[PDB]
């Protein structure tokens, strides 16, 4: 944890004792001594929890927290505690691409060319530019989670919020080195993009190729059965494009508009590809405003749904994101006219399934913007902020979930609400919102009532089978990648046994298990990383 920031351990049990001691390692002093807090139960726990408060030691060391008979895992006060996390985080991104070699030296992750057949990519469907079973080049991109499938909805939700990482501290990531791989993006590292714009570059390049000519985008990428556990180039099943969506179409939009503003003062002639792209998918949204979601039978038989049968979050944050890059004020006159409610309320933390605060963040930030529209933004931002610190402040974990948020991707989430806390900082800046948002890193890394960091290779413990092709074929550790977390709903074989066969029932802040093939819990996806990646930008240390 940081020098400057609070500075509590909470401790689960330890209900009859009522000091604690902090101790520095290195000497066996103690430099702290203080009460505990009272013993309060949580409810998405079924524990009884307290805290040791020592937020005003602040002297960088190794320290131990001792409760009676137990003394803490050392941990670290240090400014530089959440640099080497967000380096993991962010390289994950190219440990997950799909179409190239990678020979990593960090990790030791190595594995040949994948899916090269997503050059001849066939259409699953007919459309008015390719027959069915037509070949399209898809290649490149990021393999989306625990499987090789690509997927736009994440992947533009995925890049665009890497890109507001970016956003928030240029100057911090264009001295960030993610240590890239041998052979991999050689002209734009020639050209001496930062690395993590690198990163993005190769996802917009994917998204790019999903686009048809008249602007619509299509779902996905996968074949027709799930690989097993097996390294990627070994899956040379044919692999097909799949589905035709709006909500996706926008999501492609917004993420091509941001990219339009982020990559102009590196390569202009990109960021003009990027921003005609963008206005193509809006202009087919604009000529096409019903949503549409297309489902052929058998699409999803070897990949995951992304199903929205609406679009009107996306359709906003595509128009938002558009005014925000263009400064051309027609965009204001239709967000006014159709996305009124959602420049007056309606906040929530982004996923792919709702992107409404991705295109508030833009239009607060829109030069053009409507300036009383814009205080109504700050406004809805402030109110759900004020929401989340009310939630975590009282909850013995500091945790903005409730019990009911224990669904699938409730880490996810976690760090998609820390998120929306620092965007409502930035427009109306209060402590509270950055203490509340540091708060749900220390949740993701392991102070939680599952004993356990949803990050890998962070963390006393942590996720060490995840449902993840790669780590499992080739038993290697890929650091920084973001597991869904505890869901009390089920959805795979093995959580769905421990939930309908545990008396007492499972609380829902512990249902979870570090199995390969528990992935409503275990698996990691781009869109989870992705918040973490924004969140620890914001408390990583420059140099
Ligand atoms: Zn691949």
């Amino acid at each position: 944890m940081l020098p400057e920031f609070p500075k509590i351990a909470v401790v689960a049990g330890s209900e009859a004792e009522s000091v604690f001691r902090v101790v520095d390692i290195g000497t066996g002093d103690v430099v702290y001594e203080g009460r505990l807090s009272d013993s309060v139960y949580d409810d998405a726990s079924g524990d009884t929890v307290r805290h040791a408060d020592f937020g005003e030691w602040k002297r960088p060391g190794s320290y131990s927290v001792t409760v009676g008979r137990s003394s803490s895992a050392p941990f670290r006060i240090g400014n530089d505690v959440y640099r080497a996390p967000l380096i993991q985080a962010a390289r994950s991104y190219t440990l997950a691409r799909c179409g190239v070699a990678i020979d990593d030296p960090v990790t030791g992750l190595r594995h040949d060319v994948c899916h090269a057949q997503d050059k001849q990519a066939m259409l699953f469907f007919e459309d008015p530019f390719h027959r069915q079973g037509d070949p399209i080049d898809v290649s490149g991109g990021w393999h989306d989670a625990g499987d090789y499938g690509k997927y736009v909805p994440t992947g533009a939700v995925a890049a665009a919020q890497l890109m507001l990482a970016w956003e928030m501290r240029p100057e911090l990531w264009r001295s960030l080195s993610l240590s890239l791989p041998a052979g991999l993006s050689e002209p734009e590292r020639r050209a001496g993009l930062p690395d993590l714009l690198v990163e993005i570059k190769y996802e917009l390049d994917w998204l790019l190729r999903m686009q048809r000519p008249d602007g619509a985008v299509y779902l996905k990428v996968a074949g027709g059965a799930w690989p097993g556990y097996i390294r990627p180039e070994e899956d040379t099943a044919d692999r097909y494009v799949f589905g035709l969506s709006t909500y996706g179409t926008a999501q492609f939009a917004g993420a091509a508009a941001m990219g339009a503003r982020v990559y102009a003062p590196f390569l202009p002639d990109y960021a003009r590809k990027l921003l005609d792209a963008a206005i193509r998918a809006q202009r087919y949204l604009e000529q096409h405003p019903d949503p549409e979601f297309r489902y052929d039978e058998g699409q999803n038989n070897g990949s995951g749904p992304y199903e929205k049968r609406t679009d009107r979050e996306e359709r906003f944050w595509a128009a938002a994101e558009l005014l925000r890059t263009t400064d051309d004020a027609r965009y204001d006159a239709y967000i006014r006219e159709h996305f009124s409610d959602f420049l007056e309320g309606k906040t929530s933390a982004v996923f792919w399934g709702n992107t409404v605060l991705l295109g508030q963040w833009a239009y607060v930030n829109a030069e053009r913007a409507d300036a009383d529209h814009k205080a109504s933004v700050r406004a809805s931002l402030t109110a759900y902020a004020d929401e989340l610190v009310r939630w975590a402040s009282a909850n013995g974990y500091r945790s903005v979930l409730r019990p009911t948020d224990y669904f699938w991707g409730s880490a996810r989430e976690a760090m998609g609400r820390a998120q929306a806390l620092l965007l409502a900082d930035a427009v109306a800046p209060n402590r509270a919102y950055l203490e509340t948002a540091l708060d749900q890193a220390h949740w993701l890394f392991g102070r939680n009532a599952a004993g356990t960091s949803f990050m890998t290779g962070i963390g006393m413990h942590s996720p060490q089978k995840p449902h993840h092709r790669l780590v499992a074929s080739t038993q290697t550790l890929i650091p920084g990648l973001v597991v869904g977390g505890p869901n009390a709903q089920g959805g795979d074989p093995i959580m769905d046994r421990l939930l309908r066969e545990s008396d007492p029932r499972v609380f829902p802040a512990k249902a979870y298990v570090d199995d390969w093939e528990a992935y409503s819990v275990n698996e990691p996806a781009i869109d989870y990383t992705a918040p973490a990646v924004f969140v620890l930008t914001r408390f990583a240390e420059d140099r």
